[PDB]
């Protein structure tokens, strides 16, 4: 009956100290006459007993929805320790457990170019600015596009891929109106990754 | 299970008359006590008598695989017909089924484009060979590589993106020796898409 599903931080929370990573371990489909669920966590192993169980929330399927929510030091998360959820609840045989971590494996840093519009990308309205970053590891990154310190809209990025060599690869697309990339603003594309220096860089384009 | 997956042909085998598209089901997680599963296989409601089930594949899971395979008219597919694949097993509390069409909708054609390595990425031994494939409905589509008429193997392409227009994007990048890209040759892009022009398009690129 009940599933349990365990959730990593956000890239951009691990990778600034200001922020705050969490893990969140999500119990779904949980019968109304079994609803008591417990959690325990472990962090490489040892038992943690700081972690925020928010009261459960019924569903409209009829089910309870619980969730707990473990907040992570960003040097444990780069570091490379484990988070072991275990939930037991009465409806389960035994207790369910669901293990989470940074991916094995040394980092590896991205490298960022920045591409300028096919010159056939000149009859159109809009034109597409592109910035390729590879060679990454592990595949946790934040791309984000901003001109004059102001951030953009209209961006898409492509999942990372992965290259033969075992690091990743992505490219962030940037639709500009091809009037701003001729008046002559300068674009930039900022990347953040655990393998860059302060984990942030950016590199920055124009006509 | 019996857990039922239905997928679709892949996309170069649509787009040619000589090669042979097949729509896939998949029953993972059958059980050794009544292995036998059945299919039967729907066309837009008319049953059609030519499938073929690969015989069994057993996993290290202590459990088996079965799948049926159906052969396809290039234009009953193109044409958005659904494929409906029923799998009946005791094991079963009553006859699964899974549905299959191409995606609904105006097809768009791509626009290609194709990007020179960035002037940073020079002082390196290899370099990177961009092409971007825009604006394309449905996300069906095949991108390869290709320099004088052979194939190129170092390329690695990006799943496709959906922008907010309902319009698709990928990146394709080519990997080649920097001398390569000096010397002069040519490389190409090369798209495949039922919106193009004898469902085939290509863009080259040299120094
Ligand atoms: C009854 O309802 C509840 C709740 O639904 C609510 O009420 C009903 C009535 C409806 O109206 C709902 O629409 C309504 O919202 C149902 O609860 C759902 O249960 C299903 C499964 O039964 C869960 O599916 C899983 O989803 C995760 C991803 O979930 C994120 O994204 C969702 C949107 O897509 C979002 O709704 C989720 O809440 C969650 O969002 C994230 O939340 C965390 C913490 O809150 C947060 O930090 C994140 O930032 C946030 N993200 C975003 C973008 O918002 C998905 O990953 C699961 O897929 C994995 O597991 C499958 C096996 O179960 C497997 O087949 C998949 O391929 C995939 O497998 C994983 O694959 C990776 C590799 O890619 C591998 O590494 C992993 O090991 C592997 N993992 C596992 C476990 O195998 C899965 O699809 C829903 O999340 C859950 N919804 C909610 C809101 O809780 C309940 O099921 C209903 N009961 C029924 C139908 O009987
Ligand atoms: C015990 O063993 C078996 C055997 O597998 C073994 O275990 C796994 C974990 C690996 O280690 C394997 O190496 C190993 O062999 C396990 O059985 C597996 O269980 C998982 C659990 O979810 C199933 O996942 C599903 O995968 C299919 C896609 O499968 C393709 O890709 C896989 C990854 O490459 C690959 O394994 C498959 O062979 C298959 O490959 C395709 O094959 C076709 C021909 O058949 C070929 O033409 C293609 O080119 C090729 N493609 C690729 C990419 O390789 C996926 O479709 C399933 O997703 C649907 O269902 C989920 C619910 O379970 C849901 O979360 C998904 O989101 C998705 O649901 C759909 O989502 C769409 C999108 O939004 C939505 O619109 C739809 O409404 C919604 N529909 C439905 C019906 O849900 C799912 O991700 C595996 O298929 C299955 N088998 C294998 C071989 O993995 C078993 O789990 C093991 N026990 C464990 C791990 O505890």
């Amino acid at each position: 009956g009940p599933s349990v599903f365990l959730f990593p931080p956000k890239p951009k929370d691990t990778l600034m100290i200001s922020r705050t990573p969490e893990v969140t371990c999500v119990v779904v489909d949980v019968s109304h006459e079994d609803p008591e669920v417990k959690f325990n966590w472990y962090v490489d192993g040892v038992e943690v007993h700081n972690a925020k169980t928010k009261p459960r929330e019924e569903q409209y399927n009829s089910t309870y929805r619980v969730v707990s929510v473990l907040t992570v030091l960003h040097q444990d998360w780069l570091n490379g320790k484990e988070y072991k959820c275990k939930v037991s609840n009465k409806a389960l045989p035994a207790p369910i457990e669901k293990t989470i971590s940074k991916a094995k494996g040394q980092p590896r840093e991205p490298q960022v170019y920045t591409l300028p519009p096919s010159r056939d990308e000149l009859t159109k309205n809009q034109v597409s600015l592109t910035c390729l970053v590879k060679g990454f590891y592990p595949s946790d990154i934040a791309v984000e596009w901003e001109s004059n310190g102001q951030p953009e809209n209209n961006y898409k990025t492509t999942p990372p891929v992965l290259y033969s060599d075992g690091s990743f690869f992505l490219y962030s697309k940037l639709t500009v109106d091809k009037s701003r990339w001729q008046q002559g603003n300068v674009f930039s594309c900022s990347v953040m990754h655990e393998a860059l220096h302060n984990h942030y860089t950016q590199k920055s384009l124009s006509l």
